[PDB]
């Protein structure tokens, strides 16, 4: 954490993975997930995937960090699950300041 931010929530998206199986399991489920995301200014590996998989990351990281602390692991579909939100999440503040710095 030892510089990052916390700029915005954007909800709790929902995102249809292709099973009405998984698309209960996280309407249920969705609160342990996170609805904000930390990230960093741009500075270097800002493109594509690259951002966004940092700061994806570091939050799948804070969750399970969060649940090491209450006596909890997030097992790897709940992991799989989280990433496609706080992807989700991380290219949207993509979407803010870097569509000004890519302005002019």
């Amino acid at each position: 954490l030892g510089g990052y931010m916390l700029g915005s929530a954007m909800s709790r998206p929902i995102i249809h993975f292709g099973s009405d199986y998984e698309d209960r399991y996280y309407r249920e489920n969705m609160h342990r997930y996170p609805n904000q995301v930390y990230y960093r200014p741009m500075d270097e590996y800002s493109n594509q995937n690259n951002f966004v998989h940092d700061c994806v990351n570091i939050t799948i990281k804070q969750h399970t960090v969060t649940t090491t602390t209450k006596g909890e692991n997030f097992t790897e579909t709940d992991v799989k699950m989280m990433e496609r939100v706080v992807e989700q999440m991380c290219i949207t503040q993509y979407e803010k300041e870097s569509q000004a710095y890519y302005q002019r």
